[PDB]
Parts: C-alpha cells; structure tokens; sequence
C-alpha cells in the first residue's frame, strides 16, 4: 500500500509515520538515512607532480664544433659551450687548448614519486545521489539497504519498495574544477593543459600517470660549465607543485558547507544536510492487520510529567488508556512539534503507559495518536541546563516555539491596545459626524 | 551534577535539599557541619614568666 511523504535530509534523524489504510489498523513506519552521497561525474584532465631534470652526459668534442639538434623532449634545452678545457682524473681531457666544444642537454621528466604523490585535476559536472536507508514497519526489523535518490528507481528493501525522491536542492560542494591530492579535495581553478606557468601549479602536466606528452614549463636554462669541470650546470624555477603544497590554503573537507564529509573513492560528498527528500514506500499487505482484530483504546487522558526542551528526549508523559483487549499497538505524534521516542506501547485492559518525547516548545501542545484514537497533551517545559551538547537536535524549531504564554499575552495586550485605541478614535470621529448632522438636520 | 545553595553557619543543624536533575528522580541531600574552625595566623612576639 502506497504512502507518500517528504522527509528532511538530515542523517541519523528517523522519519516516523503512521501508514493508515482504510479498514486496517495503522502500521508504524520508520525511515532513517544512514548516509547520503552526492557522487559527481568527474573527468580527469591532467596530473601534476614534482619534476626531475634529466641531465644526460655532455658530449665533449676535442678539436671540433658539434652542434645542437632539437629533440622531441619536454622543456628540452641544448647548448654548445665553446672554449672548454676539461680536466678529469686522468688530467688533460682534450688536447686543443681553446678549440674544444661541450654540448650539454637537459630535459624535464616526471619524478619517481609522481606515481605515489600527485595532484589530479578534475572537471566535475553532476552525478548520482545515493543513500543508505534503514526502514522498519510493524514487526519487521531493520533492513538497511542502499538506494538511488532520483525519484524513479525502486529499491527492494526487504519486502517494501522505496522510491526515494530527488533532493529538493541541487547543491553540491564542488565547483566545476577541483584538484584531488591524497585524501584532500580543493576547489582550484587549475590552468588548462598547456597553460601552466613556470612555478605556480601545473608547471608539469601529464594527461595520465603513464602518458608520454608531459607538458612541462620550468624555464630551464643551461649554464656555462665551470673551468676545468666536466659538469652540466643548469638553472630552473623551483617546482610549483611544492609551492602549491606549502601554500594550499584549506581543503574542501574543512571549508565545506552543511557538514559535508568528502570521500575520495569515488569522489563524493557525504552527509550533507540540505533540503528535503520525497519518499514513496509500498508496505506489503501482509503487514497490515484488520481493524476488527486490534484493541480499541478509549478514555485517553495524557499528563505531561517533567519536560525540558533539550536536544535529547527531554520530556516524559503518562497516558491513562482504558482499553478493550490487551496487546501491542502503535503511537505517533503527527504535529511535528514533539518527536516521540517509542514506536509501540503494550496495552493491558486498563492502566497507564509512559512515553518519552523531544520538543523545542516552551508549551508543547501536541496530539498523540495512539493506535486509532487520539489524545491531546499540553504542558510547560523548562530550559536545558547544558550549554553545548555532542548530539544534534531531535526536533525542529518553528519560530513560535519560544514565545511562551507571558510573551503571548504581552504581545496580545499590545496589539489589542493599539487596535482598541485606533478603533475608539474612529468611532469617535463617526459619533461627531453624526451629532453634527443631527445638529443642523 | 552541580547543586548550589546557601546554608546557615549553625553546627549540628542539617541543611536538607532535593537535588533535582531534569529527567532523573530527585536525590535527597543532607549537608551537616560537624565543626567550623577559624584558625588565625599567629606570630609569637615574646614569652613572659
Ligand atoms: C540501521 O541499519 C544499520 C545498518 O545500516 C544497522 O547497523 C542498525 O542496527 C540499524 N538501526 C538500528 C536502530 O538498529
């Protein structure tokens, strides 16, 4: 039997309801969200890492001029320094005093550590939203099955079909361009491929971790060898990857609104408390029981014992429940001003049962629907003493939950005072007009 | 669970209270003063005999 509703996107707060079917006793439904994953569709653009300036062995020609030949290599530099008299352990490397040439070449590669640490540049557009859901209904225990939040995909949770309806808000913590480094995610407007400056980020960009293009812009200049020494000096801008690592401000794991937790197989934003989720469950007909086989509850009288609008279940009430037959039967408080802790109560022929509830109102005035009949509960509630707690609120405020009787009466006396004064003035104006009209006429 | 109060300085008269904690049954509290000593800091000036 279908049951449509709308529930908040909060994780851990169970949505409770009473599925009422004409002719059958209600069944208590409890749908809770274990987690909700916004899983975007990524497209890798490139990979950034530290560079390695490969410096091959210089070519020393003794009495010749050998010349550069451009090779297809990232940031390849070849220079032909002339007038080199190399000295080495044997001593006198080349004969000709001045007509000696050294060809030094250098080119940038991926560092060996690029396969372990690297930044993946990603373009994110939009993705599936998935969530794990816990449902209970009647005597059926928890089922805890994973669903797709699109509003069209049934999910067979036990023997119930849940069509979890799309998120009201299309908000996603990621912008178009992100950078993934290790377990951190950054909302970085990375340079496009082949644009990276010399030392900021993307100075070394590779499409994949095993690519061969390896665009690299490092400003590598070969320098003249020192007199005597056969070495290949060069000057280069320090890696922009490390500059990024020690200037990168704050990941999205910390910045993220709504308490999104960013995970990185596959790249997702978890437990984000934004908007509402339509739901449509189809409880099987075997769960329902005929209304004739269920207790009928009369003479309901509810008294609120000590209550306080704490985030936890800070309210206790007792209901006297003189009944017809004995057995288990559900309770639910539809108003949304109080959240009932317990799902069922076991009833004897007569007596009383106690239930806990959570609320934000100073005066919680809520209807508790037991079994079939309903009872109205009202009372007074005290402030919680604890300032900061480690658990989220189990209820919702409603912008009237704090007004309280005294402030209600005060604002009433104020509004009524102003209204009465103005209406007294207007009736006075009418009375003068009428008396003057009677004066002449 | 904290409970603040003010009690008389009488010795032997028990101060009684009901410590009430929201959500929990009240607890009876009985604080009694066996004795109260005002102990000044003395410094010997001299001795006479
Ligand atoms: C909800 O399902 C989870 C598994 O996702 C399970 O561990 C838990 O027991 C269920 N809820 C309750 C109240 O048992």
């Amino acid at each position: 039997y279908e049951h449509t509703a709308v529930m908040p996107n909060k994780v851990g707060i169970p949505y409770k309801a009473l599925v009422e079917r004409p002719g059958y006793a209600p069944v208590h439904l409890q749908i809770q969200l274990v987690n909700t994953r916004i899983i975007p569709s990524t497209n890798l653009e490139y990979i950034t890492c530290k560079y390695k300036t490969k410096v091959p062995s210089p070519v020393v020609k003794c009495c010749g001029a050998t010349q550069c030949t451009s090779k297809p290599h990232p940031d390849y530099q070849c220079q032909v320094f002339s007038g080199v008299y190399p000295f080495m352990w044997g001593g006198a490397y080349c004969f000709c005093d001045t007509e000696n040439t050294q060809m030094s070449e250098a080119y940038v590669e991926r560092s060996e550590e690029c396969s372990i640490d690297h930044a993946k540049a990603y373009k994110v557009h939009t993705g599936t939203v998935q969530a794990m859901v816990n449902i209970t209904y009647g005597s059926v225990s928890w089922r805890s099955a994973d669903v797709y939040v699109n509003g069209e995909t049934p999910a067979k949770i036990g023997d119930a079909k849940l069509i979890i309806g799309p998120l009201s808000s299309a908000w996603s913590p990621f912008d178009n361009k992100v950078v993934v480094y290790g377990h951190e995610v950054y909302n970085y407007d990375f340079p496009e491929y082949g644009t990276g400056k010399a030392g900021s980020f993307g100075d070394l960009q590779s499409r994949t971790s095993t690519s061969n293009d390896l665009y690299a812009n490092t400003n590598l200049k070969l320098q003249r060898p020192q007199a005597g020494i056969v070495h290949t000096p060069f000057t280069q801008v320090p890696s922009g990857f490390e500059r990024w690592k020690k200037d990168k401000g704050a990941p999205l794991n910390d910045v993220a609104p709504f308490g999104c937790s960013i995970a990185l197989e596959p790249l997702r934003a978890e437990n984000c408390a934004v908007g509402s989720i339509p739901i449509s469950i189809d409880i099987p007909d075997a769960a329902f029981t005929r209304i004739s086989e269920t207790p009928t509850v009369s003479d309901l009288e509810c008294k609120i014992t000590e209550c306080t609008y704490a985030f936890d279940f800070g309210g206790i009430a007792t209901v006297a429940y003189k009944s017809s037959k004995a057995g288990n039967c559900p309770i639910h408080s539809p108003s949304g001003v109080a959240v009932i802790k317990e799902n069922d109560v076991t009833l004897a022929e007569s007596g009383s049962f106690t239930f806990h509830f959570s609320t934000a109102n100073i005066h919680p005035a809520f209807k508790l629907q037991v079994c079939t009949s309903a009872v109205t509960c009202k009372g007074d509630c005290k402030p919680p003493k604890d300032h900061i707690v480690d658990y989220p609120a189990q209820h919702t405020e409603s912008f009237t939950s704090a007004i309280s009787a005294t402030a209600w009466s005060w604002i009433k006396v104020l509004v009524g005072g102003t209204s009465a004064f103005i209406v007294l003035g207007l009736i006075a104006t009418a009375v003068v007009a009428l008396v003057l009209f009677f004066h002449r006429h």
